[PDB]
């Protein structure tokens, strides 16, 4: 199986490079991080900031999920971000996705121990 906090580094944490890289890097991103192996994960979003950076938001801004849940954190700060979401002329297998880059204040749902992100709610 998959632990909670490896889903979320797997499927949003990208350290690697400071901004999508493209307009391709959606679709090769959604790939390698295995969010089209057997669906195309409709919307999803990557984070350009260390781990650190990213598991420190668990005790930033105490806000509210869009689901009701009390466990979301606002990062005090803007992050750099990529949000992917499938094109209109996209299908498994065949999965497209548009990047769209930005500076926002992410948002994350954190739990266990340690304290880390374990969905990703939205940006601001
Ligand atoms: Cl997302
Ligand atoms: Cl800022």
């Amino acid at each position: 199986k998959e632990t909670a906090a490896a889903k979320f580094e797997r499927q949003h944490m990208d350290s690697s490079t400071s901004a999508a890289s493209s307009s391709n890097y959606c679709n090769q991103m959604m790939k390698s991080r295995n969010l089209t192996k057997d669906r195309c994960k409709p919307v999803n979003t990557f984070v350009h900031e260390s781990l650190a950076d990213v598991q420190a938001v668990c005790s930033q801004k105490n806000v509210a999920c869009k689901n009701g849940q009390t466990n979301c954190y606002q990062s005090y700060s803007t992050m750099s971000i990529t949000d992917c979401r499938e094109t209109g002329s996209s299908k498994y297998p065949n999965c497209a996705y548009k990047t769209t880059q930005a500076n926002k204040h992410i948002i994350v749902a954190c739990e266990g121990n340690p304290y880390v992100p374990v969905h990703f709610d939205a940006s601001v």
